[PDB]
């Protein structure tokens, strides 16, 4: 089938879970999936723990990433390194789905060029589906997306 | 950019020229193009003569193709051989545009499986543009196409 781009944005909770839920279904179906998490959690990775043993490549941002204004050079460089993996995936004809978790902040803080993104998305293997997660998704990215679900928080605990 | 699928259909004259005109522009721009002509002309190939020396691969149906009812087996086999080239092109990340001239008759006479077509189109490299020419284009193909121009014959000589 033709791979599409899906975006899970908005301020509501479940963006990441949605993306991992899709991935889970894909794997359950025998598809090849690759994952990039631009934001390293200070906890244990349930999703990774689950999926990884199933041949799902995982790429997580380095611990060293600081988000500090005076560290833009180093942080940009760490983001670039992790995104290299992402571009590679976005170039793999054998990967049925690619997950770019928390990609929106990387763009929103200018740690990665939107243009590289657009380009990478555009040139991907036709059967490839890509899932983008994160609050405040860049409009240009939304314009390119096939599906956009906005998690609106009706209530939050 | 994102490669699209363009269809030049209808009964008006210029379907092929349109497709070659697009190809000419692409080459003029430095793009890589590949061509498949499902129908062998009994004349000299102006387009081929022109484009070929520019590194444009050309794939023409074998002379042996008959269109004869009692030769479906052999003709199907010749079509399949030529289409193998087409699928290959439709799989090349380095080809910016692929031209499938007179592809509509191959589908319309069942010499090539529409399903193989849809599939090949769907899985192509994201930056790839494909041009399909021919009268009576299968609807399913039209549904998948980004642009569809129908050559309506207002007058004919
Ligand atoms: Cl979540
Ligand atoms: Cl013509």
């Amino acid at each position: 089938e033709r791979g599409i781009i899906i975006v899970f944005t908005g301020n509501g909770k479940g963006k990441t879970t949605a993306a991992f839920g899709t991935a889970a279904r894909a794997v359950g179906h025998g598809k090849n999936v690759g994952v990039v998490q631009f934001i390293k959690g200070t906890w244990p990775n349930g999703e990774r723990n689950l999926l990884e043993p199933h041949g799902v490549e995982f790429q997580v941002m380095a611990t060293g990433f600081t988000w500090e204004t005076q560290n833009r050079e180093a942080d940009t460089a760490a983001c670039m390194a992790v995104w290299q993996h992402g571009k590679r995936m976005l170039a793999d004809p054998l990967l049925d789905m690619v997950v770019l978790d928390e990609l929106t902040y990387m763009v929103a803080y200018d740690y990665l060029p939107l243009e590289e993104v657009i380009s990478a998305l555009n040139a991907r293997p036709g059967h490839q589906t890509v899932i983008i997660t994160g609050r405040g998704c860049h409009r240009d990215i939304l314009d390119l997306a096939d599906t956009v679900s906005e998690l609106r928080p009706v209530k939050h605990a």
